[PDB]
């Protein structure tokens, strides 16, 4: 499907500010400003993005295609959010953009102290290495020596496009990330990306985290819909498949994820996550 390459690229060429923008936009105010667009791409624009040419500063406008309905290189406003929320989340972070998809499972309150739980989660013990017996093996035994086996695996399991788009970030203004052991590797999913940012799906655990969070959409829904006034079916006919959803979409960018970190993120962080989410009123 989409290449990331190519549109990460365009998105790269531009002023913060505006990407940020356009960013906000599309993630929180999404449906609407689609359906008060004037034709055939949503134009944004921001004093930041300018071309000097010379004496004269033109201003740089940046284009989101229209997303009805049926390739390559076309930049829906889903390419986009999914594209930007991985290479831009400190700025993200920063601004405090967060998608109300996200917000209702309570993505703000979960990471707030980041830091303090991702390296508390890495520093346990992991079930499915066996098994410390001697003590001093104990650094051996832990979810960060499993997520070392997995870098190492998802390592195998990578595309060049991909690959080139993260080379390329890496030189301009993104603020990618290697491991996820740092403050700003779960804000990509602060945007609520339909799939793994291209650029984070080599760094362990973290499109794994994206399912956990699409979890919870999914439980957010079961809960929701127990207390909702429901056609006894209208009840079980629109309900929600956000983690089929997202599972498929990253999976078709090449990488299978690790099911057992699946697993781990909901039974560490899944009981007090539950209690944050917006129920709803």
């Amino acid at each position: 499907s989409a290449d990331w390459k190519a549109i990460g690229a365009y998105i790269l060429g531009f002023a913060i500010p505006i990407i940020l923008k356009a960013l906000y936009m599309l993630s929180t105010r999404g449906r609407q400003t689609v359906k008060d667009n004037k034709g055939t791409r949503i134009r944004f624009k921001d004093d930041s993005s300018f071309e000097e040419v010379n004496g004269i500063r033109k201003p740089k406008h940046l284009y989101v295609s229209m997303p009805t309905a049926q390739k390559a290189e076309e930049i829906t406003p889903g390419r986009f959010r999914t594209i930007a929320c991985g290479l831009f989340p400190a700025q993200v972070k920063a601004r405090n953009i967060i998608s109300p998809v996200m917000g209702v499972i309570g993505f703000g309150f979960f990471v707030k102290d980041w830091m303090d739980r991702i390296e508390e989660f890495l520093a346990a013990e992991c079930p499915f290495l066996p098994k410390p017996k001697v003590a001093s093996e104990a650094f051996m035994s832990t979810n960060k020596m499993y997520f070392l086996n997995r870098q190492r695996q998802v390592n195998e399991s990578k595309v060049q496009d991909i690959i080139d788009l993260i080379d390329h970030a890496e030189t301009e203004s993104a603020t990618l990330f290697t491991e996820i052991a740092t403050p700003h590797s779960v804000w990509v999913f602060a945007c609520a990306p339909d799939r793994c940012p291209p650029t984070a799906l080599y760094v362990a655990g973290v499109p794994e985290l994206g399912a956990f969070f699409s979890i919870l959409q999914d439980m957010r829904n079961t809960i929701m819909a127990s207390k909702s006034v429901g056609t006894a079916e209208e009840k079980l006919k629109k309900k929600s498949a956000f983690y089929q959803s997202y599972l498929r979409r990253t999976q078709s960018m090449g990488i299978q994820l690790d099911q057992k970190i699946i697993i781990l993120y909901m039974l560490s962080w899944g009981k007090e996550a539950v209690n944050h989410f917006h129920l709803g009123d």
